[PDB]
RNA sequence: GGGAUCUGUCACCCCAUUGAUCGCCAGUGGCUGAUCUGGCUGGCUAGGCGGGUCCC
């Protein structure tokens, strides 16, 4: 029906770790 | 071999596409599926692997 996430269109951000 | 730190690599969450590009649909809303940037002053005693350093 509806996704749990509010938007969930961008993620991944830890290249520098 | 273990622990800590850094880097690289592999995933997740939130916000911005009235930030840019591609694809589908449509008169402008939705979809991250890919890449980049900003917020790590955000969550790594939240995870795995490799290398360097230090310690044992």
């Amino acid at each position: 029906g509806i996704s749990y996430g509010r938007k969930k269109r961008r993620h991944r951000r830890r290249a520098h770790q």
